[PDB]
């Protein structure tokens, strides 16, 4: 706990001091015990208002997982089922293939994103997404859920369900999925199935708490930069096109739940999902919780480059010394394009998070390099 | 904040360490600023639920300056008077004083704890309030609110109103009368006046969330004790005979409001009711927010001890150097059974608070000194 926190706080303090880092939330647990829980630099930069340990944060893909588990809970209850055709819930969410015919699409197919459904983001401007206006969940677009469904379902899938793997829009479109099969609201279904029997009493999709949060920042020079609605920043290398940002998306009762990015909640909100992931206290089936778990798509899939399969829930680590990382067989990995990023290495019973207010550096910068390092030292 | 920090920090390990701390959120505020907001310990030592900085606490005394503003408020909008005798509101209080005459009892009286009324807690088993059965708010009893008022104004007085101060049960009573010139219960009339106006939203009067609660112990050797219902625990020397704890009490819907000892909150409530008295922004016309603030008992009180006055919501430091304190003169102070203390130190635009799950070494312990002492290091 001293040692780590030694190497945490000078990444830290190095990050801070080199303005790439604007204010962040990092939480360490081991085998359920906190090793590590410290709120760093500031939540809102020209108010000075310093980042605290339950500061909220819009979450973006960090929504998945949690969203993931009430899909899972709802299987497992049997109202869902990992075999059964979208169209059930959704009977006009039919999207073709190139050839114009029309696939078999299973609740399956969208837990792995290999469905063949894309996001705006892959391609950016004048891509066939942009042409058809379909909305990646980050800004904020007057039409709702149903509205986005119905753009995305006229666009062609990019392969056939099954046949490869790409990152997409399925979590939204399992967002409408709960929906239908629970009859309530997206975040009213969250809540139920995964935030109350949890105990996640900070989080949901729309907050009336602006002064709770920590205001997004983009990498920029000589500092970071204060985020507005509308702006479109470029993503790294190999990351995609670009992300359009609408910092008050969150704060907009009429913003569509985002199944795959639209969800705020506190460090120790998201390190219960995380928890409950890792140690299943009797949340999920055993079998049901293996399968969210285990690589469901190949190393071949390369989600977070070569090494790494995914599951029900994010990437999955099949190979370390490929992925060039100190993280054991079986690590749980994702993050969200607001500057956030976590893993479970189950091995070492592990729950790293991090949770910040600057893109991309929380996400994927040297940032995130460094502190996993520090954590293996 | 970093000094501060590094001060206020070495003193909680050490009482951790040394077992007379089982878990504890303190907030330091200067001029609104908040330098030192943290979580101490644990919440739940056998279950080893560590202690949040949002985590609840059962109050005691801490609910007097919250309810003492409910009243104030009323006042304001000439709903209550200073003035007023509480029999406008409360017909059948008619407590006598020992000569069998019925004197007046103001509101003035009550918040400044002159009216001549007390507690069991004064002289404990065998005396007057004893023999009476009349209750101080912390245990659980099978009556109302007005069965005990109904049995504390069958007690004679214990001087004229106005003639000496005395801790008591005045602000139940005031309780009371809130109820009445509202035609609300207690925890919608303080909801009403205070809580939702200073955005205090994690406070009241019953509880249904026990998982977020700091579970009561009290001190003791090797370490300190969980309580249950009904135990009776020696108050230090000179704070009176002992109190009997219920820690259901905050979850029992048929327990009485008890406006001197029954809230419940987290420590940022709590920080906002303080600030509040402290700047006064618009909350309580000028010349009231000074009176309720301004000595109206006397150096001669001794409320905490020599160069203590009180006003209409806590001590207020008369004598600085007779009271033994670095605090400056004209700052406010009281605390809660249950292991609270907290001070307005208005010189310097301070506001502690410590509320923490250890009766007493919370609220009149070394470690409230150690603190204390950091602060002003």
């Amino acid at each position: 706990a001293a040692s780590l926190a030694a190497r945490l706080d000078a990444v830290f303090d190095q990050a801070l001091r080199e303005r790439r880092l604007v204010g962040a939330v990092a939480i360490v647990a081991r085998h359920g015990e906190i090793l590590y829980r410290r709120a760093q630099g500031l939540a809102d930069r020209e108010a000075g208002r310093p980042m605290r340990e339950d500061t909220l944060f819009r979450l973006a893909s960090v929504t998945k997982p949690i969203v993931a588990l009430a899909v899972l809970r709802l299987v497992a209850r049997g109202e869902l089922a990992l075999d059964a055709p979208v169209t059930r819930w959704l009977p006009e969410f039919r999207p073709r293939l190139a050839d114009g015919s029309e696939p078999l699409v299973t609740i399956h197919h969208l837990l792995t994103h290999t469905s063949g459904l894309g996001y705006w983001l892959l391609e950016g401007a004048g891509s066939v997404y942009d042409r058809l206006g379909i909305s990646d969940g980050i800004d904020l677009r007057d039409f709702d859920l149903d509205e986005n469904l119905r753009r995305l379902a006229s666009a062609p899938l990019s392969f056939a369900p099954g046949s490869g793997w790409q990152y997409s829009l399925a979590l939204d479109v399992l967002g409408a999925v709960v929906e239908r099969a629970t009859g309530q609201p997206l975040a009213a279904a969250v809540d139920a199935l995964v935030a109350q029997p949890l105990g996640m009493r900070d989080c949901g999709f729309v907050s009336a708490e602006p002064e709770r949060f920590a205001v997004p920042y983009h990498d920029g020079q000589p500092e970071p930069v204060r985020m507005r609605d509308g702006i479109e920043v470029p993503l790294p290398e190999g990351h995609g096109a670009a992300v359009r940002f609408a910092p008050s998306r969150v704060f907009e009762p009429g913003a569509y739940p985002s199944g795959g990015a639209g969800m705020y909640g506190s460090a120790d909100d998201v390190l219960r999902a995380l928890e409950a992931i890792r140690a299943n206290p009797g949340f999920l089936p055993e079998t049901l919780a293996d399968a969210a778990r285990r690589d469901q798509a190949g190393v071949g899939a390369e989600t977070r480059g070569p090494g790494w399969g995914f599951g029900y829930l994010s990437a999955v680590l099949d190979d370390p010394a490929a992925a060039g990382t100190p993280q054991h067989a079986g690590t749980l990995q994702w993050g969200g394009v607001y500057g956030h990023s976590w893993f479970v290495d189950r091995a070492l019973g592990l729950s790293v998070l991090l949770l910040t207010n600057t893109a991309y550096e929380g996400m994927s910068g040297p940032l995130t390099i460094a502190l996993r390092d520090a954590v293996y030292a």
